[PDB]
């Protein structure tokens, strides 16, 4: 199933972003692109899962995370990466797919 | 291969911490323990790739990156992802291995 994006079905939480996963296709294909200001991807997605701050900027949304029944971690997730160059432009953008154990 | 871990192999950079992937396994052997402080960690291992900070707190250090010839960007790696919980002691670690495209 592929969604378009909206920001509140982006922003939904319980223990995960649960709704993030229908609408990532959209949001890369229609709304995603090189050239966009940190500022702009803020304004459009919010805050990140991750940050390389605290000359590449990098953040990372999570997108999707699998758990097994009874476990209180997950295995396997994607990710949403993002990455910015000068001017705080975003030179990239992909998909992360990982896994553990 | 697998070596023990020193601090001079896990610090080696060039375009990524090349060294970090022969020593991963005694790390999380023999040197990384849930209880551990946060400030113990960065004593051990330094500055993390990634942060969630700018209640869990959970930092990413990047093991190996792996590349096609040609190819900016990298296509999978490995991490190594430590989580924080109360007193800002570890809860938990593990290695993730990643994909992209």
């Amino acid at each position: 199933s592929s969604t378009p994006f909206n920001r509140k079905g982006w922003d939904e939480w319980d223990g995960h972003h649960y709704s993030r996963k229908y609408m990532i296709d959209d949001v890369m294909n229609n709304h995603l692109k090189t050239g966009m200001t940190y500022q702009e991807i803020v304004d459009l997605l919010g805050k990140s899962h991750y940050t390389n701050s605290s000359s590449i900027c990098s953040i990372i949304y999570d997108i999707d995370v699998e758990y097994k029944l009874g476990d209180i971690d997950p295995y396997k997730g994607k990710d949403l990466l993002i990455e910015f160059g000068k001017d705080s432009l975003v030179i990239s953008y992909k998909l992360i797919e990982w896994e553990s154990g």
